[PDB]
Formats: C-alpha cells, structure tokens, sequence
C-alpha cells in the first residue's frame, strides 16, 4: 500500500508511473469543485467522487484522496484470509468481510492519498469529501 | 510510504526495481537466524538487524522488516515542517523532533515492510526482532 500527500514536494518518488501521472492531473482540477459522481479520465481510469464491513478489490486499485474533511481508513497489509470472505462481484470488482486482519488505522487529512492494490483490504468507515481513482491493476 | 507483506504473492507489483532485488535477497534468508548489528549488502546498501524522539532522513530510504513480536511505528504522511526538526546530521542522515503533525500508527507483524522515503518522520515507538534497510534514493 501507499499513503502519501498530493501536497508533498516529492510525492512522486517511488510511484508507479501511471499513478504519477494521475496525481500530476488532480494537482490540476479544482478538487474541491468536483461534482459527487462518476468522472472519467482516459479511456481505462475513472474518477468517483462522492460525499457522505471492509472491502478488497481484484481488478482495479484505488488512488484514495481526502479533499476535505478527516477520515480514518481501516486498512490491511497482510493478504487476506479469503475464505472468511463473502464472495466476489464481477460487477463492482469487490469482495467483502467484516474484519481485517493484522489491522492498522491510517487517519487522512486533506492532500493524504493511499493506493491499496487488489486485495489490498479497507475499510473507509468512519469519524467528508474525497473521491477514489480506479485503476486497473494491468496499467502498472 | 509503502507497506506491504514480503508474504503476499503480489508484493512486487509496484514496487521499485531496486526495492524488489532487495525483498528477493531477503527472501533469501534466515532472519530470525541473522546476526544483531550491521549487515552490508552491497557498496551502496547496508542493513541494520536489531533485537531491543523522531527521525527523518534526507539521503537514504528505510526498508523496515518486522522479523518476530509486534511492533508499533508513528508515522507522517505530510511534509514535516522542518523548522521545528532538530538539525541535520549528515554522517548518519537524520533529523528528530519530539513529534510528528498528522501522525499514524502502523502496526509491524513479522512478514510485513515499510519503505520510508526522506522526509517522512517515524518513530518505531514499539508497545522483538527487526531490521532496516538503509537504500540510497539515488537508487529509485
Ligand atoms: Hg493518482
Ligand atoms: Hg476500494
Ligand atoms: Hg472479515
Ligand atoms: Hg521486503
Ligand atoms: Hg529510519
Ligand atoms: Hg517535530
């Protein structure tokens, strides 16, 4: 996983290409004036945005994005137990399970981001605006 | 930030090269067998393998590993303020403060790794065995 700033000088170091290009074009938008809903971005990314058990994904990678508000992030590192897991939806590219193991709370403030890889396990619940890039994980 | 389990079978997805040859040589060992103290790997990266304020680094990435027990490390996301660090000390690359602004707690269980780029502040405040790995930036 990786938790950064789009607000630290150096953000970039390390990242995957295509993750970097991305964070180069939020840098550009007027976050806070984004719509709550579905923004596409090529023809592969998209872009939700949105305003108010834990998941995992397969497909895509998320490119979370605090933009206002503070929010803690439930959060795994280690692989998941997939067989405690309610099963995967083709549809959403998802799976879900109440729990996570070997769990860490990351708390994000305004300019954090976090990349979770499939089945890298979070769990946003709690304590708002953002939005969650979706990136397939074949572009990395 | 990274964390990640040098555990799960897509930990290099994503990964720099040169973080990668270095969970492979890792991966290659014994390390609750691995002697306490310094431990060279090649001419430019070195690890420190350790049985127990704040640090930052300008020169060199922590590649950490939790090798046995549980440890707990505070860590910053944001670009410190760095009027408040303490001053650099350029034999052994760090910089200190009593806190760290934004901070969170990642939990180290065995089989699991943080690469911290310079300037992120950390403190294994730890509630063990482990080793870091110091690698040059120059090198991602
Ligand atoms: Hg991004
Ligand atoms: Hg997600
Ligand atoms: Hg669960
Ligand atoms: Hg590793
Ligand atoms: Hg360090
Ligand atoms: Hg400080």
């Amino acid at each position: 996983m990786i938790i950064s700033s789009l607000t630290n000088p150096n953000f970039k170091v390390g990242l995957p290409k295509v993750i970097a290009e991305v964070c180069d074009y939020l840098n550009t938008l007027d976050l806070n004036a984004l719509e709550n809903g579905r923004h596409d971005i090529n023809d592969q990314i998209y872009m939700n945005v949105m305003e108010p058990k834990a998941e995992l994904h397969h497909e895509y990678l998320d490119v979370q994005v605090l933009i206002r508000g503070t929010e803690n992030i439930e959060v795994g590192a280690t692989y998941p137990n997939l067989s405690k897991y309610e099963d995967y939806n083709e549809a959403d590219d998802y799976q879900l399970c109440a729990d996570i193991d070997d769990k860490f709370t990351v708390t994000m403030k305004p300019k954090m981001f976090a990349v979770f890889y499939p089945y890298e396990p979070h769990k946003p619940c709690c304590v708002i605006k953002k939005l969650v890039v979706k990136v397939p994980v074949k572009l990395i």
